[PDB]
């Protein structure tokens, strides 16, 4: 695999043994051979894993979340794949990774995507080689894959608001369930029905995910109720996955708006690693797999697929040349290479909006497009009437950096920054001049 000008898709089932036992030979080798080498992790908790797992052998982590003493001389860096594409944006020395390692290259993110692209683009140009580690590569039709021990599948009605009659099934069981549901919203909801009829529940999203993910190890649990971030090496020690099969998806409504569009059906890739986190234990047969609608292929036209053109149009590959998406996805997305490509001083605004002002990628891009500095927040204010942002069925208002209070009501509506309760406050504190 090693060898250059070489893709390796390494498509073992979920539990197959990919960070454990696969990750470390494939370091050992390419230390022995001289390869400087990149290892991407999605979440900084896989990253963690991946400490233990590559103890002793030298690499340098490029995240804060592992607590190692660096020699100075390792030719292996670990980082995230935010972090990956982050660094090929900013001006900064990226080295030419000989050996490329994505570990859950299934991850649907915009970042993820776009450093698919830039990696499988060198591997097409002959620079470089990659493995790309996932049970469900893109392309996948396949909902119900080999397992480590057997699983119990169940085609059920799943509940997605609170209820008082007709699940009986739900809370009468003894394990711990890991329920998959479309939204911070819904999953609040649910979460306060279980928690009203006895159970202990602790709540996952992208945002909380790190500090929330601790509490699964450290304190007794009858629900873990998540979005689809548990699909990204989330392991739990649990009997039964409840699945919604369900999802929102951001939509870009005639160029000029991003709405939050479902819930709709799940992929059969988000399918499969959901069910995944169950029977992955030989010794523990009967894992219960409840799911509540079909799969259909939902990441056609969804705005994680445009962004990541976004993403790939401003980061320098070769002289003109622009990277690809990775071939099996590079149809998720009408785009023109190049056409979101911009100047040296809106590009610098786009990659600031996203990293200090944590702004959704296509937000950042009609900003820093527009001709507008990073701290000019007048266009939170001046869009039409139809763009104010609701809280409490009431106007979202905050204090402008001039001492003046003003409703939420922004020139391009991005549906994300104000999906839940938190998004809303961060969006606020921007509007706000507050970072
Ligand atoms: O994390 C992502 O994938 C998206 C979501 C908004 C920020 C953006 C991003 C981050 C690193 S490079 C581009």
């Amino acid at each position: 695999m090693l060898k250059k000008k070489q893709l390796t898709v390494l498509d073992l089932h979920p539990g197959a043994g990919k960070t454990r036992r696969v990750l470390p030979e494939i370091v050992r080798e390419a230390i022995k051979k001289r390869l400087r080498t990149v290892i991407l992790a999605p979440t900084r908790v896989v990253a963690a894993e991946m400490e233990e797992a590559l103890r002793g052998l030298p690499v340098r982590y490029m995240t804060t979340a592992v607590n190692v003493t660096h020699s100075g001389t390792e030719i292996v860096d670990l980082m995230c794949h935010a972090t990956f594409t982050s660094r090929l944006l900013q001006p900064i020395r990226v080295p030419n990774y000989n050996l490329n390692i994505m570990d859950e290259a299934h991850f649907t993110d915009p970042s993820s995507i776009a450093a698919r692209g830039y990696i499988s683009t060198r591997v097409e140009m002959g620079e470089a080689a990659a493995i790309f580690m996932t049970a469900t590569p893109p392309g996948t039709r396949d909902a119900f894959p080999d397992s480590n021990s057997p699983i119990m599948d169940t085609e059920v009605e799943v509940p997605e608001r609170a209820w008082s009659s007709g699940f009986d099934w739900v809370t009468d069981h003894s394990g711990k369930t890991v329920w998959f549901v479309p939204s911070v919203r819904n999953g609040n909801e649910i979460a306060a029905c279980l928690t009203k009829a006895g159970k202990r529940v602790i709540q996952l999203s992208r945002k909380t995910f790190e500090t929330e993910f601790q509490k699964t190890k450290n304190q007794e649990w009858d629900f873990v109720i998540t979005t689809d971030i548990s699909e990204m090496g989330a392991n739990f020690k649990a009997d039964r996955v409840i699945d919604s099969r369900r999802c929102l998806k951001p939509v870009i409504l005639d160029g000029e708006r991003v709405i939050l569009a479902g819930p709709m059906p799940v992929t059969h890739a988000s399918a499969a690693q959901r069910r995944g986190r169950i029977g992955r234990n030989p010794n523990k047969p009967g894992d219960e797999y409840m799911y509540g609608g079909g799969c259909a292929e939902t990441d056609e036209g969804h705005a994680h697929w445009l962004e990541a053109r976004m993403l790939l149009d401003n980061i320098y590959l070769q002289d003109g040349l622009i990277a690809s998406l990775y071939r099996p996805e590079a149809d998720k997305v009408a785009a023109i290479e190049g056409e979101f490509k911009l100047r040296t001083e809106q590009r610098k605004t786009f990659v600031e909006l996203m990293k200090r002002g944590d702004l959704p990628v296509w937000l950042a891009y009609q900003v820093a497009s527009a001709g507008i500095t990073y701290t000019d927040r007048r266009w939170c204010f001046d869009g039409t009437t139809n763009n104010t942002i609701m809280e409490d069925s009431v106007p979202a208002e905050v204090w402008t950096k001039y001492g003046e209070k003003r409703v939420l009501k922004p020139r391009w509506m991005d549906a994300r920054v104000c999906s839940d309760h938190a998004a809303l406050k961060s969006f606020k504190e921007f509007a706000a001049g507050k970072r």
